[PDB]
């Protein structure tokens, strides 16, 4: 099916717009494209420096008729400069504001993290490391709460949340809602097969993000493993006459994850909604989890001495 079903009764589409490092430049005609060709998700984040744009586009095709909200499925993040609990509705209020929504389907928290609140995204001191702020996770998901409670987000989730870091949440004593969804990480080189079976034995739906290993990372190196070039992917993808992006795209789907791809290219966007006319077969999902190497795109090395770091933890 197209849509897993979320602890709010809402569906949620599974497979999504990813829009980071996508130029405001660019990604207006990237999303009209994409809700052309099928897409309901658009996975968002303030600290993308793009939601207005995505807004435009949004709004376009309403005003067109193309889509109704009801159907759309739009997801933006609450950035780590904004975990104090007094910080949390007007960050929302901000993000609703550039998409020029009145609510959003979900609402994360960005990173478990909290950072020295200001106008940088990234405080540093002097020696590279982050500034943290004086919050801790479960407070921030307090402030969460009540913003499903005032209607403006009609779910609430995570996303880098270790399994110890859910799981304070989920013990907290007075929580009023579990995490809808748990965003993070996962792809044939980190198949996350313990977090994954951790999150939907808790009823928490998961999202891979950087299904494709995020090419385009602002940090990347030459001796790094490049996911759509592996020839062995290829070769899976020859096989079934399609894509590596899209065997890549694929694959998660058939663990009964939600998956993000991002593309500002609108013939990548279109090939990327493709992957509903064929199944990968179970040697080839075999064969792709045995690829994990446990290989981070995001492993945000400027916080690894923040209290609440999350990868420190095994899973
Ligand atoms: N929660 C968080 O911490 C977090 C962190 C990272 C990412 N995410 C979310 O997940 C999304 C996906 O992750 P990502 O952006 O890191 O990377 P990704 O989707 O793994 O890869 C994006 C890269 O792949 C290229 N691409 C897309 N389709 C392609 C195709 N069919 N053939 C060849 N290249 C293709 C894109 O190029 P073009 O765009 O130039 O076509 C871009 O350079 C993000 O945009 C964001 O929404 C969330
Ligand atoms: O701090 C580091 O060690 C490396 O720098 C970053 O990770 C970084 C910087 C960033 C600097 C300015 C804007 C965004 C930045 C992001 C990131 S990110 O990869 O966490 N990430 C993806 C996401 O959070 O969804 C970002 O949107």
């Amino acid at each position: 099916a197209s849509r897993i079903l979320l602890n709010n009764g809402a569906k949620m589409p599974i497979l999504g717009l990813g829009t980071w490092k996508s130029p405001p430049g660019q990604v207006t005609e990237a999303v009209k494209v994409a809700i052309d060709v099928g897409y309901r998700h658009i996975d968002c984040a303030h600290v993308y420096q793009n939601e207005n744009e995505v807004g435009v586009a949004i709004q376009e095709k309403l005003r067109e008729q193309v889509v109704k909200r009801e159907e759309l499925f739009i997801v933006s993040k609450l950035w780590c400069t904004y975990h104090e609990k007094g910080l949390v509705k007007g960050a929302c209020q901000k993000t609703l504001s550039d998409l020029k929504l009145d609510y959003l389907d979900l609402y994360l928290i960005h990173w478990p993290t909290g950072f020295k609140p200001g106008k940088e995204f990234f405080p540093l001191d002097e020696s590279g490391n982050v500034v943290p702020s004086d919050t801790n996770i479960l407070d921030t998901w307090a402030a969460m709460e009540e913003l499903v409670d005032e209607g403006l987000v009609k779910a609430i989730g995570i996303s880098n949340f270790n399994h110890l870091q859910v799981e304070m949440i989920l013990n907290k004593p007075g929580l009023k809602y579990k995490p809808a969804v748990n965003q993070i990480e996962c792809h044939p080189y980190l198949t996350q097969e313990k977090l994954i079976q951790y999150c939907q034995s808790k009823g928490i739906v998961v999202t891979a993000y950087s299904p494709l290993g995020s090419p385009d990372r602002p940090w990347a190196k030459p001796e790094d493993p490049s996911l759509l070039e592996d020839p062995r992917i290829k070769a899976i993808a020859a096989k079934h006459n399609k894509t590596t992006a899209q065997v890549l795209i694929r694959f998660p789907m058939q663990r009964n994850l939600v998956v993000i791809p991002k593309s500002v290219t609108p013939e990548r966007i279109a090939e990327n909604f493709k992957v509903f006319d064929f199944e990968l077969s179970s040697q080839d999902m075999t064969t792709l989890l045995s690829y994990n190497r446990n290989w981070r795109v995001c492993a945000l090395l400027s916080c690894t001495s923040h209290k609440d770091y999350p990868f420190h933890e095994e899973f």
